[PDB]
């Protein structure tokens, strides 16, 4: 049990240091998205010929769209773990516990911390991309081949759910850290002093939700039931994958991303 | 919304309907297990079985021991599903509900909360049956052969784990009532009744943790992530039935005892 002045120190903390590590927070792709601006515009990226020109225009091949899609979802999700990894770092705590289970924590928590963020980016009709420069639809997305439409789509389909809560970004820093601290992560060694640091974050949340959303019925506990759904969306996400992998040759995975996967 | 009083009142109205339908409470149940209440017989191998089911003659396994075992597991769950039925109309607003949604809603959560309710009568060691006159070990569940050892054991791990939260009934009954009232239920007509009750029912829980168990940090919150594993767990429960449908061919019953069970 903390304080409240604690609590609300700690909510300040760690959003700060969510401003420092994300690059695209969710107030800016909520801008983006809304529009209602002639500067930040995306380009709309919604079938073959509109891809093509977005390669030129946004800017910052040899291989099939759909593979060509794929990658630039790995490469950016590579990207995720290592901005995960450097937010995790200032989670009060996180540095000083054992070696092994840092990486345990981040191991199983990254993809479940994607999903989460990616929802930030994601309204019904799509996503945003290349820092918010581009926008691909849902649909283009959905209709391409093999087994990438489907490997898409359930991104969305928990998107929309996770947005119907309408946290921001100060909700969402504790949120990402309550799940990086979570004990239960098969192989880790010393459980007790992670979730001595969770039940203080726990605490920095329900009390963040109850200011920030005073009007929002049990938020906290709907919140913590989209941490269940995460686990099984991450189960079938994985699965997917490896039956992708040994299907599709041309598919490399960053090794970073491989290790993870990895038990 | 509520006031403490109307969270209170709600609390003691589950916890007395929670008494009144179900046979073994964990109270009860871990004064048996613990040896502080006439032991319960106990089946610890092949030899005690059989006279357990010729002294007690227990009803669920009145044919290869490990089928006759799992068979019995079965009988007790639809046993369950109708004392769980009759508790949620107990549960305020239950039965207005529209009657589609009721059903779906029995459908889908009386899995979660068969196994929830099961970690009260289990200890690391075995679990009670037959209203607590019988203890079955641990060890010889998880002996018996081919799938049917793994099918037993992953019950226990999560009974253990989730008997360390050390929850009492008056808690238990609430916890039920909110897993029921689950709106994300596939098919569900209406959502928004069930998420009002819900909310109603998460509230009375918040504040009897609080109040039971001041001391337990953010008890809540791990409750709630409880109901993540149960998630999980029973969608492995039902692969691992699918599993010994196919493989084993001699789980046939009679066509009427097929249906009682689909
Ligand atoms: O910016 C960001 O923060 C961001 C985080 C995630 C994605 C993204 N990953 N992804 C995956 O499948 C995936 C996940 Cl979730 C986790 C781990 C590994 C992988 C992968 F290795 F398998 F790749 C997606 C599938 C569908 C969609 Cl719509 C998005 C993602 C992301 O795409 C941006 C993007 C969209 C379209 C084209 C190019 C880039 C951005
Ligand atoms: O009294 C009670 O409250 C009670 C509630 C559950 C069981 C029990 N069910 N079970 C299942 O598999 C199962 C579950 Cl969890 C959920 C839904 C459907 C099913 C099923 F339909 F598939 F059956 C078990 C598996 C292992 C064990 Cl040890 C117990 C259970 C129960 O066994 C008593 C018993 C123990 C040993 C032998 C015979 C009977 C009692």
């Amino acid at each position: 049990h903390m304080e409240s002045a604690d609590l609300r120190a700690l909510a300040k903390h760690l959003y700060d240091s969510y401003i420092k590590s994300f690059p695209l927070t969710k107030a800016k792709a909520r801008a983006i998205l809304t529009g209602k601006t002639t500067d930040k515009s995306p380009f709309v990226i919604y079938d073959m010929n509109s891809l093509m020109m977005g390669e030129d225009k946004i800017k910052f091949q040899s291989k099939e769209v759909a593979i060509r899609i794929f990658q630039g979802c790995q490469f950016r999700s590579v990207e995720a773990v290592q901005e995960i990894t450097e937010y995790a770092k200032s989670i009060p705590g996180f540095v000083n516990l054992d070696l092994n289970d840092q990486v345990t924590l981040l191991k199983y928590g990254v993809h479940e911390i994607i999903y989460t963020m990616l929802a930030s980016l994601m309204n019904k009709d799509g996503v945003l991309i290349s820092e918010g420069q581009g926008f691909m639809t849902r649909e283009f997305l959905k209709s391409l081949r093999k087994p990438f439409g489907d490997f898409m789509e359930p991104k969305f389909e928990f998107a929309v759910k996770f947005n119907a809560l309408e946290l921001d970004d100060s909700d969402l820093a504790i949120f990402i850290a309550v799940i990086i601290l979570s004990g239960d992560r098969p192989g880790l060694l010393n459980v007790k002093p992670i979730e001595d640091i969770q039940d203080n974050l726990l605490q920095a949340l329900e009390l963040q939700l109850k200011l920030n959303h005073p009007e929002s019925s049990q938020l906290f506990a709907k919140l913590l039931q989209k941490m269940t759904d995460l686990r099984q969306i991450v189960t079938e996400h994985v699965q997917l994958l490896q039956v992708i992998k040994k299907t599709e040759t041309d598919m490399s995975l960053h090794p970073l991303l491989q290790e993870i996967y990895k038990d």
